[PDB]
């Protein structure tokens, strides 16, 4: 048993207890194409899909799992049992994230963060951007385009290179102009990293719910188009990484720089407001202009006057911006999960471990590895790779 529903009747965020072999149905289990042969995918929530495959799709130069802190294994995730376990493990982590107040906030923000309809060359016309959709095949074999915000997919060649990436635009920088774009997270629930810590020094494992939450925090930044340019770095660790980690690491971003960033994205949100105001037409949908305007009023928390004209309210912008950049941090998830974690963004080890968080005897939504009323409950024993060695196989 997987313990996917420790309380209540049904999972609170993931919409179905999927099995990889469940039949396709064109709605929440479907063969899909990314904008290649279709892959079987699972819609775990409004705007969120899971592709339990190694990622040989998003990047054309990374279309092979051949090897050239990394770990390679071209056979991982090639069989149906593994894809089923992947799906259930990702499902379990979403529920673990959603069982905390902070995670319900972050995932709500993610779901509301629809990529902006900024794809038209006519600045009075709202139009989707094609690369913020997937093509979903129905049972009868037709396609329909579906907008989405987030795809979780298996890693490419380097199994432990987890990241949040997205398709770019010829001219627009969608992750930094407030528009946002569909985010693809390369991630595996089946491996984790070791760090050392003294409570002799101990050899502990990172809780994969923390790692997933980290990538989801990036996704939130990028869905609201407020990511920091990857060329801002401390010599390399990017400001974007420091901000996502949070804690004292974030305090190192000089605070005058932060105000400059905040004013920049405030102005970008104002540009979005006046695009919505100058909009006269909409293409590629049966939904009215006014309705899609309101989707984006809702996303960016725009104010609307009696005339129907949108604007950015300074207090609402600061609230949203602060949530996405200061409240949603790895360090804050560590505090909510009450797990052990590296204390600064660089202090990870070269150690990699195979794990299996699906069986509830190994890992639970409420306690992670540190199972209550067991010897793993105290001193983070469940994450200690020597004490709880039955849950960690060392690979490198
Ligand atoms: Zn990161």
């Amino acid at each position: 048993s997987s313990g996917l529903v420790p309380r209540g009747s049904h999972m609170e965020f993931v919409n179905k207890q999927f099995n990889y072999k469940d039949p396709v149905n064109g709605v929440d289990i479907a063969y899909i194409k990314i904008p290649m042969q279709p892959v079987k995918a699972f819609k775990i929530h409004n705007k969120i899909w899971v592709i339990p495959e190694r990622d040989t799709f998003t990047n054309p130069e990374e279309g092979d799992l051949n090897p050239p802190v990394s770990y390679y294994d071209s056979t991982y995730l090639s069989t149906d049992n593994e894809k089923d376990n992947y799906l259930k493990g990702v499902t379990k982590l979403f529920e673990r994230i959603y069982s905390t107040d902070l995670g319900r906030m972050l995932l709500t923000s993610i779901v509301r963060g629809i990529p902006f309809w900024g794809g038209s060359t006519i600045d009075t016309e709202l139009k989707v951007i094609d690369t913020n959709c997937i093509n979903v095949i129905q049972p009868d074999g037709s396609y329909r385009s579906e907008e989405l915000n987030l795809v979780i997919i298996g890693p490419s060649a380097d199994i432990i290179q987890f990241e949040c990436k997205s398709f770019g635009h010829e001219v627009l920088n969608l992750t930094r102009n407030g528009y946002g774009s569909t985010q693809y997270i390369r991630f595996s629930p089946d491996f984790t990293f070791g760090f050392e810590e003294s409570l002799g020094a101990g050899k502990f494992a990172t809780d994969p719910a923390v790692t997933l939450a980290h990538e989801l925090i990036h996704a939130g930044h990028r869905l609201y188009g407020i990511a920091i340019n990857p060329n801002r770095v401390f010599k390399e660790v990017s400001f974007e990484e420091l901000r996502t980690f949070g804690g004292h690491d974030a305090k190192f971003i000089d605070s005058l720089q932060e105000n400059e960033f905040r004013l920049y994205y405030y102005n970008k949100f104002k540009d979005i407001a006046s695009t919505l105001n100058k909009a006269k037409s909409i293409v590629g949908t049966t939904a009215s202009l006014q309705y899609m305007k309101n989707v984006f009023k809702e996303k960016y928390l725009l104010s609307e006057d009696t005339s129907g004209k949108f604007s950015v309210d300074k207090l609402k912008f600061d609230k949203l911006y602060k949530m996405l950049t200061e409240i949603y941090t790895e360090d804050n998830f560590v505090k909510f999960f009450k797990v052990l974690n590296r204390k600064t963004y660089l202090n990870f080890d070269k150690a990699v471990f195979k794990i299996n968080i699906v069986p509830k005897v190994n890992y639970t939504i409420y306690d992670g590895f540190n199972l209550r009323n067991t010897n793993l409950a105290a001193n983070f024993n469940g994450q200690n790779t020597e004490i709880n060695n039955m849950n960690f196989t060392k690979l490198k």
